[PDB]
């Protein structure tokens, strides 16, 4: 009946109601975070559902202390440290039995249901999943529309009551709405009285993607899971389970950014020789696509091209393709230069004529190279220069297409020395009516996963489903997107907002990391659409955007023209022993610090939002009785993200355990420091 | 603007209607077969759509004559011989540009259309195509019910206005998969009879990246017209330029006998692309089959459990329903049973683990192709076979789960090579994954396709059960020995109608229009084992070898009972599979069929006579035999008193000399036939 956290602060209590139905109510510090909340299922085609009339059968509690280390990280060891109450109901006429089973941590809690294998539930399908969330008030959120194909939304600061009033505008215009108070995961809030509250799940696997959908008469979220191609919320099998979800919740935003509770509901490692997984810096032929400056295709030939038709070796070159073995070059030589690891190549394979908007199958085919990319020498000459390219798996949402072609294209890779993918999902997902979350797509982005670790392959995966700590199990997921990138920037519109940064750490990053492709020095793009941040907020994000996959995305001529900036870039490691975050809070900043793995140095990031800030940090991380060379990478006094985005101070200070520092960071800015000892 | 066959004996008139609609009319020694008949496509959210304001921009004409050989047939070579009409069309406003091309054959017409590059249309969907087939009469037509996912029906024969009518009728249930469309739809290929004695047949030849085309009836004016498959998404081909349609085949004769003899279909058909084709071997087989189908076995190992979940349950350690048929010990059997009487392989289904969940139950992880069953010996089996000097048949059903058996596909291959299975028997029963999908949309039929061309590159044949219905395609991949794609035998042993007693006289001039069938003859035992009555004579199970063209032929009973009755046996052991050349020397569909073959690379000749409702003595001229030569003839005939329903077994077997000018009488019974060998002496 009744829980604890290990420290006491938390309380869960769960009882069933007059008729049957099973709540749960979560409690921090004597305050409610979690009301009154039903729990179970709308299922299709049954007359009764799992709604109600259960009764408890048995409880069954444990406790849980173990350590494990990551492959990549924050941290050098994570601690896994719960109680546990797991709750046996059975229901009435039916006899169907229903585990729901809770871990309660210092972080908070988690939640998921069971189903063994019994006579009177084998195969059902999920009309509905009904798991509440009841809310103490009208907290603040930092939200994203609820939409079953994309999550690249700025975010809305906002109370819950004023979310259907904002749903005309919040939803710019592959995308599908739901409600007009429907939001994503991982969502975050803050109560009137100071509360974090982080909703999300863990372990999203073999089931749909879980959106909140707000009653806001009584502030009551509801699990609303995407549909797949025909409408149904998950075909299932006893024995089987749901993904946990997750109430993380702290009176410091801090604690919310440090939180391991979503990997530790994930299962350990199925990797069980991890060394060919490596934290990568990159550079790459990207961002010139991007920012309208050269295009992924080679040829303007052709109004289509149909791959194994289309001859390409005899049509004209358009001249504007970035991917030629002359610029691809250039890349691997200021790779290879300042000590980069890989390059990203986009645009390198038959096929970018039609990669957008024509609902096409056989779109690419992952192996054939343009006639201008020679990709034999071109991965002999990187190797050379201890470099390693990097993978480029477009499928422009055609899903059979990939599989089919998957085993050949990872063997491609192999012969000639990638061992990392960037995947990609734009556009609808083929056959038309699939969604980019259903159970059925999030079965694939599982399945590239796995096989690809099957042939010691990273992959990092665009437009696919947001991660749940997946990465734990398999620690070859290095990266994906599933929120709004830096390629934003380079849109026009809106761009991101210039707290965006502010708030991916307390909800995006929520379930494992972003490749956010940070590192822009001009902001002022080829077509026109400006950046908004500044040069020492760029500078910050290899701190502050925690990713073992971190890019450096500007090109090689702009990272000449500001090479002073361009030190940190270089200097900064992508693996870490330890981190500390010192101060946050979601929409107006984020400072933290990281100790880079297998050294005595460390390296500091701040990011800024709207309204500009004075930081004052104590440096206590640091080792007690050592001097430290600190550069301190920062925002001049009058740089701002709309109107002065390249001005930057660089200056050098000792310092030890006790020093103190004051910085000024501006409106979209930001600051960044290496901490090196004294020899 | 007009073109003939070769012959003369056919004229098609295309000209555009005062608006722009093109049309085609088609003409048999001057009557009309087909009239004035629309053409052209409706496209999704498009303005105007492809209908009609059309103008002619150019024609061109050629002729074609020129043989090639099969891999496998009912001749060792087939002419292809037609004069060509392309049409050049130019829409008005647009300037989109479509070609109909038009090939005209001494057997009839086929015509396609083609979109070429161009700058107004290059992705496109079609909603509906609106190509029509305008009747000259109230013809007599053999006829399914159009439907989206099966075609297991039973024929009927009857009037185009009795059609409605008889619907009700004719769309049984009970299926795992079933998707009707139209009171009055049917598919193809279709068979007619018009009120004055011709034969027509619609159908298409070159299904390849397009939905399968069924035919919806105007009963008012007796127009056809193209119904295609949906998709999931409810669209009807999703196009790019350049692009064209499958060909559309009009089958005519006054002699019911030439539209089985034809090859047009295959004519249409792109030449073979595999280059050395020695690995595809016709084969006669038997298998652990029958028993499952009649309700003797099961499919499944265990019962211990309420769903099965592949790499969780340990078969190893669940208790054995003891009711399993593919036991090593039971499989040993079969092959012991081919091996003595000279068959080449052996098919065997339910050897690997996820049989339990196999219908029903809408399971994507249903099966992984590749793990056996504990009582099942792989490789033991293997080679055991493989030293009696037989093969194995393996087996794929899919559940319906599509996405499940391409991802395992290689590696069922691969295991196929590694233990010497060159066949593969694949299915697709229950609606396939994810619901909403169709079994002969565009899409699904491209998983069909990817199947057949992969195995090609393995060299592995394929033959294909719950498929879409073929079109000619195994001239292009020769690999594809089979399907089923219509109602075959094992309906015999599932109790209501079965198969009515006249169906072999109908599937040869429609189902078998396309490619051959695994009808899966050879039925000596008529009353099995869950009660269900197999409706035909011993003598007409004979006569199946040759009067159903199969590449592939099982004898689907058991070794007992082929035991039993040796003496008729003895037609199945001696029966080839593959031929010189073939007569048709009787045949009117719903009625009989007669037909002799030589064996491929021989002097011998195999003859079958099937018979449907009506007892009648059939009477034929033994020519086809050289002239000068002496021939032991073996008759395999019904008793006088064979019956399907009340005498099955009683057969006669009779002895005598022949030569070119013997002339042959005999009695076939109610759902009978008669077989004959003839050998040199
Ligand atoms: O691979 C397994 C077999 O799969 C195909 O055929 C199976 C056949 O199953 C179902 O038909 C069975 C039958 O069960 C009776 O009890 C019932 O009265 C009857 O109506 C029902 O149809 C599916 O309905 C059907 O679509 C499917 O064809 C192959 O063709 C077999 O050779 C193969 O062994
Ligand atoms: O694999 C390529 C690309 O794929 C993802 O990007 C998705 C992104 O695609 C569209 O926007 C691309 C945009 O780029 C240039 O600016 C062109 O010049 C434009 O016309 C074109 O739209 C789409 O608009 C977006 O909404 C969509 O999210 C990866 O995330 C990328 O990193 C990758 O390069
Ligand atoms: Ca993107
Ligand atoms: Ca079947």
């Amino acid at each position: 009946s009744d829980l604890k956290s290990p420290d006491g602060n938390f309380l869960m209590h769960f009882s069933l109601e007059a008729d049957g139905t099973p709540v749960y109510k979560l409690i921090y510090k004597g305050k409610d975070v979690i009301k009154a909340s039903k729990l179970g299922f709308t299922l299709k085609n049954d007359n009764k559902s799992l709604l109600n009339d259960f009764k408890i059968e048995d409880t069954k509690t444990s406790s849980f202390d173990e350590n494990w280390k990551p492959v990549w990280g924050e941290v050098s060891s994570i601690r896994n440290n719960y109680n546990e109450l797991a709750v046996s109901l059975s229901q009435k006429e039916t006899d169907r039995k229903m585990i729901i089973r809770f871990r309660l941590f210092d972080d908070g809690l988690g939640f998921r249901y069971e189903f063994p294998q019994q006579n009177n539930l084998i195969y059902f399908t999920i009309k509905e999943e009904r798991t509440q969330f009841a809310m103490a008030g009208d907290h603040t959120a930092y939200w994203i529309p609820g939409d079953y194909d994309t999550q690249e939304y700025n975010y809305s600061t906002s109370k819950l009551s004023e979310i259907r009033g904002l749903m005309e505008k919040a939803y710019t215009k592959s995308q599908t709405s739901f409600s007009p108070t429907g939001v994503q995961t991982s969502l975050m809030m803050k109560s009137q009285d100071g509360l974090y509250i982080n909703l999300h799940e863990a372990a999203l696997i073999n089931y749909s993607c879980m959106h909140l959908n707000l009653d806001d008469k009584n502030f009551v979220f509801e699990s609303w899971l995407t549909p797949d191609s025909h409408g149904d919320k998950g075909k299932m099998q006893a024995p089987c389970k749901t993904p946990w979800r997750t109430v993380i919740v702290s009176d410091d935003a801090r604690n919310i950014l440090a939180s391991k509770l979503t990997y530790n509901l994930n299962e350990p490692s199925k990797i069980q020789e991890t060394s060919w997984i490596k934290p990568t810096k990159y550079v790459g032929v990207w961002w010139e696509m991007i920012s309208g400056k050269s295009t992924w295709s080679y040829t303007d030939e052709f109004p289509s091209v149909q791959l194994g038709v289309t001859d390409f070796s005899k049509a004209k070159p358009n001249r504007k393709h970035g991917a030629t073995t002359a610029n691809v070059k250039r890349y691997i030589d200021f790779a290879a230069k300042n000590g980069f690891d890989a390059v990203l190549v986009e645009g390198w394979n038959e096929g970018w004529e039609d990669w957008i908007g024509h609902e096409k199958d056989y779109v690419f085919d992952f192996v054939t190279p343009y006639p201008d990319f020679d990709i034999k020498g071109l991965n002999e000459y990187a190797h050379a220069k201890k470099v390693k390219l990097i993978m480029h798996h477009e499928t422009s949402g055609a899903v059979r297409n990939y599989e089919r072609h998957m085993d050949a294209a990872y063997k491609l890779m192999k012969q000639y020395g990638y061992d990392a993918v960037k995947s990609g999902y734009v556009g609808n997902i083929l056959p038309l009516g699939e969604t980019h979350y259903s159970q059925w797509t999030n079965n694939h982005y599982q399945y590239a996963i796995e096989k690809a670790a099957d042939y010691q392959i990273m992959v990092n995966a665009h437009e696919a489903v947001r991660p749940t700590g997946i990465a734990r199990t398999y620690p070859n997921l290095i990266g994906n997107e599933a929120a709004r990138g830096t390629q934003y920037q380079a849109f026009g519109n809106d761009r991101n907002n210039a707290n965006h940064v502010t708030i991916l750490p307390f909800t995006r990053l929520i379930g494992g990391p972003m490749d956010y492709t940070p590192g822009i020095f001009e902001m002022d793009v080829t077509n026109g659409s400006h950046v908004n941040a500044t040069i020492a907020n760029q500078l910050a994000l290899y701190v502050t955007m925690y990713s073992p996959l971190q890019m450096a995305a500007d090109f090689p001529e702009n990272y000449e023209r500001f090479a002073d900036a361009f030190q940190f870039i270089k200097d900064v490691a992508v693996d870490w022993d330890d981190s500390r975050y010192l101060e946050a809070e979601p929409g107006q900043y984020i400072t933290v610090a990281r100790k880079a793995k297998g050294t005595d140095n460390w390296f500091l990031g701040n990011v800024n939002g709207e309204t500009a800030r004075v930081s004052n940090i104590d440096l206590g991380f640091l080792e007690k009785g050592k001097k430290y060379t600190a550069v301190i990478y920062a925002d001049a006094k009058d740089a701002n993200y709309k109107t002065n985005t390249q001005a930057y101070t660089i200056r050098k200070v000792v310092v030890t355990s006790n020093s103190k520092l004051s910085q000024f960071s501006a409106s979209g800015g930001g600051y960044a420091i290496s901490f090196y000892p004294v020899a």
